């Protein structure tokens, strides 16, 4: 009905059987080869893990359990008075493989609202943190400290049956998702709103709304952006560092709290979670260098400079995707309707016309189109979320959705300890010579 | 000379060139195949990554840059008045590939002693933590909060050259290793010594000694055990979850602090870091069930019960190793000389005679010999380290050695973002049908 845990109880045995069958038939089917470059090249191209919740076609971008962003935009339930998809509904999709109903979504909003309370020790911890401790550091430490609340960790050590793992994981994952906005907003307020309180969860507001309230914003459209934001950042295959980290750490039977916090430390990495910031920085430098308002051909010549000087035009390209990110388009649409005359956006809008035209000519590229990160920055800034250091906190709150959805399934399906084999260069050399 | 950073400056270009050469020749050499079972089976058997510091021959156990535990026991410098190898020397080995000199070791002791101070905010954090927050949770959160001290994170965001990455990483790794005992001991004292202070670093004592002092022990032989302990837990290939996690998170250019803390959350997992505890628990239950003193044939029959009832005799077997763990033998030797009449040990000693004899007959096994975890427990208990929840803190303090040694080399060699490809079951099915 509306009880997700019950629907999950239904789905799991079917998937387990489907998997076991496939492994009996095709377990020894070679699905690719491992080269020396793949070992040195951070496993690039190597099919390495099964992750069920989302799949990225390098052609049309990301699909959540079969559905594209555009479909999600239309099918997923919206806020009462909204036109953006509730991330609750997206969680539901990743977990069940089914588009939810308004009732299902509403039920999930209430569930998360019921579970959202922080333990005192985590409030103390956040409240005592200095202002120079990075937001993501605060987040990761806080979530680690939450592991005191873990069902799974307690029950595991009592000797619960493997079959029951997923159930504990679900409860913890549900608890964690509920608390994350609280954590995230306590960080925001401690850092930028002089330690004021987050205030109260409204039991009748959606997750994204209770969030933006706790962050101390009130503008309708910032809450709609957030809804979009949290939806579209939620998942991106299992190969990305935050996903994979979560998966790897979970594989050792570390609870969702420890699994998520590990993931956040990977999300904190410049090469994964910071591109938003780097775009916004680069743009600000662009406007400083050749001016805030510009003709297309002027804009064009600046581009080449960045390149030939040994610098990446940021927000463009991707490790695997090979076309304009649905997650960009998504945001563009949001900005063709809600701030078409915002100047930073106009510039974002302009680079979409010029950057692609060049870049390919530079050769070194593969992916000549914008990624999600090219666009998120100006939207956040526009509503007064100007604190760039904080922006990955948003991303993480979102990415909890996908990686916890998967973590449940990973435990449900009994995936084992991730434990690839390493080789030293020397050993790898003595291997190939043989 | 004694300045490790200088020797590292020397070694790196040589290794870079050796690697580049090998990649030019053999980059496309297939070194194995990926099956469907490897994707579902947590990458088991799949050569996936290059990790230089240690290699595990499934036959003779672990080698540190070419040397076995027995060699390390003889070659590595010892404390002045010691017979156990200083883990400083082991760090030196993993970093340089060279057995160090007493002078090199002494220099490293002094370096770590100089860098050991904790920032106030981390002391506040530890000092405010409740007693029910797991030691490993405390550790991981503390190390995350240390990232405020990161050289690498600050310099990265200023736009330092890739070539300089390793240098920053080395400084951070050196700082972190130095602070870890302080963190670890502050946790120990807060939890078990009523919040007493850790006291002072002696600038003329080795790392292991300054540790056991801060932990509030004084017995010579506990400090010698610790020296052995920290040495032999230090590294175990890059495939183990803590190593790999560190490697994965580092690959995103997260600083050593974030990389290590992520690793600790994986080490916290029952399937990686808890076997020590599970052994000690199982043993205590064994003595409760059939008595504290026992004949060999009695002991023998109990074993079968554990098995046939659907339970693992813990401390025996390993994901990859296939013989008596050097890390066990190591400890046995330490207990054939320092507590041969300790009863818990006698029992450990007795199971080494009976368990192997059976187990294989159970079939399900592959690895019928003891791992390191079968032995560490009774040694720690013997000197009054009876707090089992804390034992993984020790393991982590040790494992920092190997995974930071590697993290330096990973940055030195310019290893890229780890980013394997995932597939859903459904996608994997539509792949094989094609
Ligand atoms: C995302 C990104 C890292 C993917 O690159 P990759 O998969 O590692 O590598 P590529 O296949 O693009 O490498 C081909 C070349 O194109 C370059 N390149 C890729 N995108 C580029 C861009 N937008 N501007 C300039 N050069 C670019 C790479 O630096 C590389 O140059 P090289 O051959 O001299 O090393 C890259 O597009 C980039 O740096 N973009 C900016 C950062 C960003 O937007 N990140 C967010 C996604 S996580
Ligand atoms: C370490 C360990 C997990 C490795 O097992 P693995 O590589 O996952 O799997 P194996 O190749 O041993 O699996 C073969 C069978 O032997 C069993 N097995 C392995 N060691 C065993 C032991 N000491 N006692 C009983 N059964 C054992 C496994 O449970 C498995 O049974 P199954 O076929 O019914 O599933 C396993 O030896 C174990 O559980 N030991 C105790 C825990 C421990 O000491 N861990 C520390 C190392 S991280
Ligand atoms: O997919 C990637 O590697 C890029 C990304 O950060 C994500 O969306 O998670
Ligand atoms: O090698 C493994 O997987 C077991 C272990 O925990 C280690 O020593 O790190």
């Amino acid at each position: 009905s509306t009880n997700l845990k019950d629907i999950l109880a239904d789905l799991i045995p079917k998937e387990q059987a489907r998997i076991k069958t496939f492994r009996q038939q095709h377990g020894k089917t070679v699905v690719g080869q491992i080269t020396v470059d793949m070992m040195y090249g951070g496993m690039r191209g190597m099919k390495g893990l099964v992750y069920e919740t989302s799949v990225l076609d390098p052609d049309e971008g990301i699909r959540f359990r079969g559905f594209s962003i555009p479909e999600c935009q239309k099918l997923l339930p919206k806020a009462k008075g909204g036109e953006e998809p509730l991330p609750e509904g997206l969680f539901w999709l990743l977990v069940t493989g089914h588009i939810p109903t308004e009732e299902q979504v509403s039920w999930l909003s209430k569930e998360w609202a019921k579970r959202a309370a922080l333990p005192s020790h985590v409030v103390t911890m956040l409240d005592n943190f200095p202002t120079n401790l990075h937001p993501m550091s605060q987040l990761s430490a806080a979530v680690t400290a939450l592991n005191s609340e873990s069902n799974f960790a307690r029950a595991y050590a009592q000797g619960i049956s493997r079959t029951k793992y997923w159930e504990l994981i679900y409860e913890d994952s549900m608890d964690l998702i509920a608390k994350l906005p609280c954590v995230a907003a306590k960080i925001y307020r401690n850092l930028y709103r002089e330690g004021s309180g987050i205030g109260a969860i409204d039991s009748n507001l959606d997750w994204s709304h209770n969030f933006t309230n706790m962050l101390g914003y009130t503008d309708h459209q910032f809450t709609e952006l957030t809804r979009l934001y949290l939806t579209i950042h939620s998942d991106h295959e299992g190969g990305n560092v935050s996903a994979h980290t979560s998966h790897l750490v979970g594989s050792a039977l570390s609870d969702p709290y420890l699994s998520f916090a590990a993931a956040m430390n990977g999300l904190a990495g410049p090469l994964h979670g910071l591109a938003n910031q780097e775009v916004l920085v680069w743009l600000t430098q662009l406007q400083k260098e050749v001016g805030k308002d510009v003709s297309d051909e002027k804009l064009r010549d600046y581009i080449w400079n960045t390149l030939n000087s040994g610098r990446v035009v940021p927000g463009y390209g991707h490790a695997v995707l090979r076309k304009t990110d649905p997650r960009y388009t998504c945001q563009r649409e949001f900005a063709l309707k809600h701030l078409p005359n915002d100047p930073m956006f106009k510039l974002v809008a302009q680079l979409y016309k010029i950057v692609p035209n060049v870049l390919l000519e530079q050769g070194k590229a593969k992916n000549p189109w914008p990624n999600v990160d090219a666009h998120s920055g100006v939207l956040l800034q526009y509503y007064g979320m100007t604190e760039m250091n904080y922006y990955t906190v948003l991303f993480g709150v979102s990415r909890a959705l996908g990686v916890l959805a998967q973590l449940i399934w990973s435990r449900a399906l009994g995936f084992p300890l991730e434990r690839p084999k390493s080789m030293s260069t020397e050993g790898l050399m003595k291997f190939v010579d043989s």
